[PDB]
């Protein structure tokens, strides 16, 4: 029962410090790639994010031998996952391309050393100025959302006599129309391609996709890339052309609980379900039912990052708050241990009921023997850690005390720019494992200054 | 049924600019204390916030009001609902002290220019330092949420030579050791209230709970307030002291949904179901069973500010996307607009399944007839607001274009330090209407610059 549980999550403990490629233990201390995890947490103040250079590449190189059989793929890194500029760094120097989400994305990708030829641009809403600036720049891809932004693209590029490069996003319906916002029907894709062939200064490379994210399943990507590819080949023969390339997308999922022996993906995504071998397998097969030439062009976010980072945050407080009977007997007592990071520190644990691994990384070789409540320090009643070993309970030693560094596991995708300054708690500094194992803080804490420096006021 | 939603939809649509003390509408606009919301939306770049003064003010004196049958009554603003410089200024100004919620929060209170004595500092986690610069500024209160951080006040107050104000939250059983992570048992007040008395740099003042957040009854605080009552009284009588005060926390809701003839407040807490002053006769009340000269500290947050902002935000994309049967029938067609706005920028629209009434400020005396999707733009399936007038629908004039401005009402407690950077798309800017009608902009928007500052790297070459 709940004996087995806690024995299951000791089990899984000891799989960190025994047998995984990113975690050791020293001193009685989590360490990443090398690095004790309770040192470091006594440099920097806590809560803080560290990332894994080391673990970036591991994880792009799964990516990238999954599409061995398929030689010409293009891989682009989706930025919203990660932007610090550190990060995006690591990224490039591991040889692959990015992916942008805003006028802002796109000229950071720029400024870190991305040519245009290796930046993607898509979104749903792609202002004029955020249109010109790529075209400016000659960005590898434009993706091409709806009618209204092509109008734009039309003109944009005309006035500066610069090609824009283009794909046509269409979303097939694998109810689409009412609960997905993006892309264009599969009907618009003739008339669209069609057009953009006309424009002077637009040239279609292919058509685009993206079915989702932390997919557990392959069949969507099966049966979203045919779609794509039968659509692919039958312009080719009605419009007499050759396409570049065909974009899929991303959502290979990473594993956020391992035991997958006891887990249902379909029912519970934090469960992976696939792996890239998976993904690629799907795409290639579908593809290369049509051309073996042809640019496969990847988008994956959370399968670079997502597991290359831990969340260290300091228990700070704790108190027992305990059920009375009528009589003022105890009905039963419960352990509160509250840390320094909450929700406005990592966002998808509350508002996208996300599991990560907690565990005591400064008694990492105890056994986590006692259920406890795991709390945030904002003053907000809902501020506390609801996705448990079970249900909202944690696992944490007896011998838990305060000033203990508590770490979240695959804390690297979605965590760092989904952060706020609610209860004006600072966002988070980050840390960065280089690949020669030394540390280096890559983004500060806001500082007060930083607080009110975006304020207009005479004090 | 839909006919019917329509209808009324467009009664609530008449009635803001027909009988609302806060809007009026210009040349088919709508406007905010005679300030013209497109033309505003023309000189500021969207999205952005624009709060009103005199809202803050008239909010402030429905607060104030209420507690007239209570002399000594002190009233905090929740400062975690909204602490854009500007605004806290404007809440000193009309008369109120601040609550705080952190140590920057405090600093901050400080240097908008509320004394000491006119703060509260409260939180599950105060660690020395964050005490030790309370402690150090006199404030009026600290509250004491737990043992472990009673101790560090005892040697933080002893080394500062300097007294230390609290009050001893305790959070009334009305599962509570389950499911709340804030106070002590009420088990826990007596020998608490003990330790406090004979430490030499702590003075306890009283105790404090808060009961939540947008309630929408009044029995919950009027059963809350007498718990902490009957143990105030009855920790008198056994430690032989008379408190200075009783801290009954915040939690007066606002109106989200205003046609409280179609709500039901227990199943909708859209709709407020009770006002500043049903809030007041239920504390009032139980206080004077006990006390009608003890100090009544109260921490309303969102009421003070969340009727006093509008979110505006410039239509900038549109498209329509049809589902098709698998002989290429059309089965229906989804009118979709996009705004320049996501859930970065209302969090609450997405995470908190809040609502907010939603108009075309440029056709705002235009029927709403056309039922649309109102989308975002984060490259994010779920960015899109799916709390609608009708399941995830919303109601626009079917003239709309691109370039009109969509007005949020009821935007301004929870909406601006909940932002993020998400895509990099900048959190906003924010304008103030004075109590003269004009504007001016109290934050920035966040700059490309801004945003790379945080980050340590080579710049590349
Ligand atoms: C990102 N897609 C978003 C991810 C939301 C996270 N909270 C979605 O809703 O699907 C995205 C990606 C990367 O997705 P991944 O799941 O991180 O691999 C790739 N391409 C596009 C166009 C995209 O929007
Ligand atoms: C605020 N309490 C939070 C508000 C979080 C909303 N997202 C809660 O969950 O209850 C608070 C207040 C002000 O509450 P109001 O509802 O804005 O009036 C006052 N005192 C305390 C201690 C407090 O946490
Ligand atoms: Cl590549
Ligand atoms: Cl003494
Ligand atoms: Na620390
Ligand atoms: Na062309
Ligand atoms: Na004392």
């Amino acid at each position: 029962m709940t004996d087995s549980i806690m024995q299951n999550y000791n089990q899984l403990r000891e799989q960190v410090i025994n047998g995984d490629r990113r975690f050791q233990h020293k001193d009685g201390h989590l360490c990443f790639e090398g690095v004790d995890l309770d040192a470091l947490a006594r440099q920097y103040p806590t809560p803080f994010y560290v990332f894994s250079e080391p673990e970036i590449i591991r994880n792009i190189h799964e990516i990238q031998q999954a599409f061995a059989a398929h030689k010409n793929t293009k891989t682009f890194f989706a930025s919203k996952t990660c932007s610090v500029m550190g990060v995006l760094k690591a990224i490039r120097d591991a040889g692959i391309c990015a992916e942008a989400n805003s006028q802002y994305e796109v000229r950071k990708c720029l400024e870190i050393g991305f040519r245009g030829d290796q930046i993607v641009f898509n979104g749903v809403v792609k202002k004029p100025a955020d249109l010109e600036y790529a075209i400016a720049n000659d960005l590898y891809l434009i993706n091409v959302d709806s009618l209204y932004e092509l109008e734009h693209i039309d003109a944009i590029s005309r006035k500066l006599k610069k090609v824009a490069n283009v794909c046509v996003r269409v979303e097939p319906n694998v109810v689409t129309a009412f609960h997905a916002k993006s892309g264009l029907d599969l009907e618009q894709a003739e008339e669209t391609c069609r057009r953009i062939l006309a424009m002077p200064y637009v040239h279609l490379r292919g058509l685009h996709m993206h079915v989702g994210d932390q997919v557990p399943e392959s069949e969507p990507f099966a049966k979203a890339t045919k779609v794509l590819v039968d659509e692919s080949r039958r312009l080719e023969e009605v419009l007499g052309i050759k396409f570049d390339l065909i974009n899929v997308g991303g959502g290979i999922p990473v594993p956020y609980k391992y035991d997958d022996e006891n887990g249902d993906p379909l029912k519970d995504n934090m469960y992976a379900g696939i792996t890239a071998q998976d993904f690629a397998d799907a795409v290639i097969r579908e593809v290369h039912k049509w051309r073996t030439d042809v640019e496969i062009c990847i988008e994956p976010g959370r399968k670079v990052t997502g597991s290359a980072a831990v969340l260290l945050t300091e228990v700070s407080c704790e108190k027992r708050k305990t059920n009375y009977d009528l009589n003022g007997n105890v009905e039963c007592h419960v352990e509160w241990k509250f840390v320094d990071a909450g929700y406005s520190v990592l966002s998808d644990s509350q508002h996208f009921d996300w599991f990560f691994y907690v565990y005591n990384a400064s008694r990492m070789t105890a056994a986590h023997d006692a259920w406890i409540k795991l709390a945030g320090p904002l003053c907000d009643g809902g501020d506390y850690f609801h996705m448990g070993v079970k249900g909202e309970e944690f696992l944490l030693p007896k011998e838990t005390h305060v000033g203990d560094i508590v770490a979240f596991l695959d804390a690297g995708a979605y965590t760092i720019e989904s952060q706020t300054v609610f209860n004006n708690r600072p966002r988070t500094g980050v840390v960065m494992i280089d690949k020669n194992g030394d540390t280096r803080l890559i983004r500060r804490e806001d500082s007060y200054e930083d607080m009110v420096k975006y304020d207009i006021y005479l004090a």
